[PDB]
């Protein structure tokens, strides 16, 4: 299950003149999530899908850093030079990513009017301008202020909802347990179980030297429910004598995997 954030600041600018007013547009995991004001975040569907659970989080800590972007970007704006008459925009939706793999991406871009004219990588931080060309100065213009001032948060925050609940995260690993039957001459019955996990799509089986066993020589139990709505099964094959040095239970959920030895 990947996530990402993105905030979208507009800012306005009439002949030249960058008006007091702005507007960001919020998305949590691709849905409307807030809309805020200079001075108010309203929640929106996913708004108050967390809004019960924590109360009013989605006000404060972000109303309070949103408007601050805003007003920075508000002077961003009124730095630009070539502000023909009309009224203007600057938006700058900062993205982040949280992938599969764990790994993180964070971006952010800029356009004036709506045409995208430069845009950054946050986390390698390298500039680049879209295909066309002469929005050059105005991707200047901007860089060099935004260096001039200088003379994570998102992320931080993704993780945040994430952790306090306000996106519920679903996939629940399994719990793996090697356990040995006790035998005789056919020898021992060792058995793979899986447990608690969702979704349903779960992948068990045994490896002898590290090949993995044929459909036969084991034995399989089947996808069934188990605590709090998961699902549960269980995979074993008839080891011989002191071989289990040998065998290990391999199992794969979601994108995730681990091996596990037999007990001894
Ligand atoms: C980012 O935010 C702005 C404001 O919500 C979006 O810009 C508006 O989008 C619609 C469709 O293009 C236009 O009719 C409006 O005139 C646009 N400008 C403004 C100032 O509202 C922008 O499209 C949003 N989304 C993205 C991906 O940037």
């Amino acid at each position: 299950e990947p996530h990402s954030l993105r905030y979208n600041l507009t800012v306005l600018s009439w002949d030249g003149s960058v008006q007091s007013g702005f507007l960001t547009e919020v998305h949590l995991d691709g849905q409307p999530f807030l809309r805020c004001d200079r001075q108010k975040c309203r929640a929106k569907p996913q708004g108050q899908w967390a809004e019960d659970v924590l109360g009013n989080k989605t006000w404060d800590r972000e109303t309070r850093d949103l408007t601050g972007n805003g007003k920075d970007l508000r002077m961003t704006l009124a730095h630009i030079k070539d502000q023909k008459e009309g009224l203007h925009s600057l938006q700058e939706i900062r993205v982040c990513e949280i992938h599969e793999d764990n790994s993180t991406r964070s971006s952010q871009h800029f356009y004036y009017d709506g045409e995208l004219f430069l845009s950054q990588n946050l986390e390698t931080k390298e500039w680049t301008m879209p295909q066309s060309s002469r929005a050059q100065t105005l991707a200047m213009n901007v860089r060099n202020f935004l260096k001039e001032d200088a003379m994570a948060d998102c992320l931080q925050e993704l993780r945040r909802y994430l952790k306090s609940g306000v996106v519920l995260r679903r996939t629940v690993p399994p719990m793996v347990n090697v356990t040995r039957s006790e035998a005789s001459e056919g020898n021992i019955t060792v058995t793979c179980r899986a447990s608690g996990f969702y979704p349903w799509n779960i992948t068990l089986s045994w490896r002898q030297d590290g090949v993995s066993l044929s459909h036969d020589t084991q034995q399989w139990g089947d996808v069934l429910p188990d605590g709090n709505g998961t699902y549960q099964t269980w995979v074993a094959t008839r080891i011989c004598q002191g071989e289990e040095q040998r065998f290990t239970c391999y199992m794969e959920h979601s994108g995730n995997h681990s091996t596990h030895p037999v007990p001894s």
